[PDB]
């Protein structure tokens, strides 16, 4: 098992150049299972959770093939199956169910896996399924749905706001007969991006981004060419990254917007940032980041994805600031490990309380999930001496060549094999 092995401290600065996001190329790429044309999907960054993807439509029979872009051809799908190793290992796979009902009136999917940072069910997308005709039953892990004919348009009200399942009702609803209106949807980057592929493809979509989205349903889905918008995780990493190590960094093939929240609290901890139609600039001037309070919620609120990056910021920034999480209820295990390098926090419920030291030394530390696994290399990278990060294939699922990006930026970094 891989392991990232860096060595500290190294003031990070320079460019770096934003991939595709991780979350909207997979569900682009599931949603490609309602269309009955090929498909050119471009800016896919190379992911695991893409690779795994590919593998999971490959085996309903779709053909995939990539290199930048992915193309895809749904049009002889014939499994309604999804594998459990693949369907397990990830969070995405989830997102083959709705296609599957709602194109071929049937689909079989385990429950999914993915970060371990709380038990994630997948109530919402059930409950979303059956309000538009499916019949579903839970069966030895198995999510089973089916409807005979097509599914129904319906005026659903999300009883807690969901990107997954927003995503689950937009895509089933437009193959459905009649229009469907989803209330309290997810405004995420991501849902706008896939409705906007979907609409590409054929669907009737309108209000991604807002509280409702409202769909039309078609009779079928066609084909088309689409470039995934930048990934603003990836981005918002990087821009951290530069901050803690008191740099200067420039991220090109971004896409501003997609980070209010994110820039604004920079800001609040004293960076200096400037912004272009596709591209972000953070210069500390040298300076130490000042703490701040942070409270995840929904988009546009500030990103739960940006959470452990953040708690690592206010961990060696002046003075005291909290981190409040209120999506998930297990994504504080970075911090254990942060604490061993010599940082200061306490944790209170739901908020991590941060009292920012000046600098953190090197240890062995190992996370769980992608983007604490993320944050203990960055962490690394700032940290007096060696730090050796185990189980790095987590970041893998998110990050292409971060350890090339991190390397660019000064980082002294080694992807260490086999012990
Ligand atoms: C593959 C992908 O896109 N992953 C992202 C997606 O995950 P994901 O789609 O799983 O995120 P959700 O928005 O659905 O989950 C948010 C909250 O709702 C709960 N919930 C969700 C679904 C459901 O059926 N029932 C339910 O109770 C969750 O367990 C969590 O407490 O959005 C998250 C929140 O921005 C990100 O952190 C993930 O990186
Ligand atoms: C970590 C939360 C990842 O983005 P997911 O794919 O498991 O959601």
């Amino acid at each position: 098992m891989d392991k990232f092995r860096v060595q500290g401290p190294t003031k990070l600065q320079g460019e770096v150049t934003i991939s595709g996001a991780k979350n909207a190329a997979l569900p682009i790429l599931f949603a490609a299972l309602l269309a009955e044309e090929p498909v050119e999907i471009q800016n896919v960054p190379k992911l695991k959770d893409v690779d795994t993807s590919m593998k999971l439509l490959s085996q309903l029979g779709a053909k995939v093939e990539r290199x930048g872009s992915v193309h895809i051809d749904a049009r002889d799908v014939n499994v309604f199956c999804a594998p459990y190793d693949l369907v397990k290992t990830m969070r995405a796979s989830i997102w083959a169910l709705g296609p599957l009902v709602a194109r071929f009136g049937q689909g079989q999917v385990s429950l999914p896996g993915g970060c371990t940072i709380g038990a994630r069910p997948v109530d919402l997308h059930i409950s979303g399924l059956e309000q538009l005709g499916a019949t579903i039953k839970l069966e030895e892990g198995y999510v089973k749905a089916s409807v005979d004919g097509r599914l129904k348009g319906a005026h659903i009200v999300m009883d807690k706001v969901s990107v997954g399942a927003t995503v689950t009702i937009m895509c089933a609803a437009t193959l459905a007969e009649g229009t469907t209106i989803i209330e309290n949807a997810a405004r995420e980057p991501e849902i706008v991006d896939t409705a906007n592929f979907l609409i590409t493809l054929g669907a009737k979509i309108s209000g991604q981004g807002t509280d409702r989205i409202v769909i039309e349903g078609v009779e079928r889905l066609g084909g088309g060419v689409y470039r995934v918008l930048p990934d603003r995780i990836e981005t918002g990493t990087f821009l951290v990254a530069a901050a803690i190590s008191r740099g200067k960094i420039i991220c090109r093939n971004a896409q501003p917007d997609t980070l209010d929240a994110v820039l604004a609290k920079l800001r609040d901890a004293g960076a200096d940032i400037e912004v272009g139609e596709d591209w972000i600039s953070l210069d500390m001037h040298g300076k130490r980041p000042k703490a701040v309070n942070v409270r995840t919620a929904p988009h546009p609120a500030f990103p739960t994805d940006m959470q452990a990056q953040f708690t690592l910021l206010n961990l060696v920034a002046e003075g005291t600031g909290f981190i409040t999480e209120t999506v998930f209820e297990n994504r504080f295990m970075h911090v254990p490990e942060l604490s061993r390098m010599g940082a200061h926090a306490e944790i209170e419920s739901n908020t991590v309380i941060c009292h920012g030291v000046e600098k953190l030394s090197g240890a062995q530390v190992m996370a769980t999930d992608l983007r604490a696994s993320a944050s203990l290399v960055l962490a690394g990278c700032i940290a007096e001496g060696t730090t050796v990060v185990d189980r790095i294939y987590h970041i893998d699922r998110g990050y292409e060549r971060i350890e090339d990006k991190l390397r660019a930026l000064g980082a002294n970094i080694e992807r260490v094999k086999g012990e």
